[PDB]
RNA sequence: GGGGGCUAAGCGGUUCGAUCCCGCUUAGCUCCACCA
RNA sequence: GGGGGCUAAGCGGUUCGAUCCCGCUUAGCUCCACCA
């Protein structure tokens, strides 16, 4: 049962096509295809619009906080809502899976990710939500892992990640009306090359 | 400056010999040279003494809980005294260096401890207390850990260990009377072979 | 769930004096370990 | 500050059927990464 799904970004023009803000590409897509608009709501720190999925309200949220505040848009709706951590999916790119994969996962570490951290914190130390992990591949020096989110993928790379985002927003529909293994059953056999 | 000093134990006849209750032989052996006899307190969950170090009122503690909650006798006497966690120091065994050598430490990890896991569980997950790290060596197998660190050490080892403890203990007092740099430069460049 | 050992630069300490012994900071090399 | 990939056993799922695809659990192999 989710009941808040969180795309992760940095604000503004210049950040709009970075590797970083995968997450919200995925809520974006996401409220295209459940037609729900995301519309700004300041008290949030955030996009958001309201869908119905498996025959309940979930909501769809982008905090246009920087990416290492985010946990204060999470915390917010969540609070407002009374949404538990496990409620929560929250949609991120990822560099340990390569451009064209995306895998679930519930729990765990934010492998040094600035706005997984923040969620983890201002949720109470609580690591315990799913997320959606878009894969975005890892740069050649570990050194430079900031220019490297922070960095606009090439045409290549971003049609990877368009098509495994394409099919996490197919999996994340399937999971409200066919549960989870089902939906990770489908998802985690997928790989755009 | 220190105000409580912890030596880390399971209790009983048959932990008194084993690597894993060094910690407790260092404060036994500081009791001792001291003059402050330890006796058992039962609010405090361990046994304790008062001495005098540096002009000031200094603690001893060895708890008579189970390894993994050593933790509850030192928020125990933490609390009752109003001492700060950058107060303490708590006196363990370390795998990570051979029977012989003894280092201290400020904050950081547990490396698996389970005495030191709790200490920071509850002192309210917070690790940020001095330690004196006292070289055991480590098994040849990861799997054989906790037989190695109930292990009663041989001959060898012991010796060196009680060497390492004796040097600490002069270092420990040290560090009361000429400042935590000097104590450090002293201890650090002490290997019993 | 993070540690050992080592190198370089910088700073402070010990020392009769330290490129030599100790600490801290920045950058490396390497061995182990947790997630597993 | 913990991840990727793989192997074996056991369990469940997908599937017309799966030793072949997905998950979980136990044990292991390997590559990477945080402390540094």
């Amino acid at each position: 049962t989710i009941k808040l799904i969180v795309g992760l970004a940095n604000p503004g023009a210049e950040y709009a096509a970075t590797r970083h803000n995968a997450g919200a590409w995925f809520v974006d897509l996401l409220a295209e295809r459940l037609r729900a608009p995301l519309r700004e709501e300041a008290k949030f720190f955030g996009y958001t619009s309201r869908v119905t999925l498996g025959g309940e309200d979930v909501r769809l949220l982008v905090p246009t906080t920087f990416m290492n505040l985010s946990g204060k848009a999470v915390a917010a709706m969540a609070s407002f809502f009374r949404i538990n951590p496990d409620e929560i999916l929250v949609a991120h790119d990822e560099l340990d899976l390569p451009p064209g994969v995306a895998k679930f996962k519930l729990g765990g570490g934010h492998g040094g990710h600035n706005g997984l951290k923040d969620i983890i914190s201002k949720l109470g130390n609580n690591p315990n939500f799913h997320r959606l992990r878009i894969g975005i591949g890892h740069p050649g020096d570990k050194n430079k892992v900031v220019g490297f989110v922070l960095g606009k993928p090439p045409v290549s790379e971003q049609k990877l990640i368009d098509e495994a985002i394409d099919e996490a927003a197919r999996c994340t529909e399937m999971w409200f009306t066919d549960g989870l293994t089902k939906a990770t059953n489908r998802l985690h056999a997928f790989k755009a090359q």
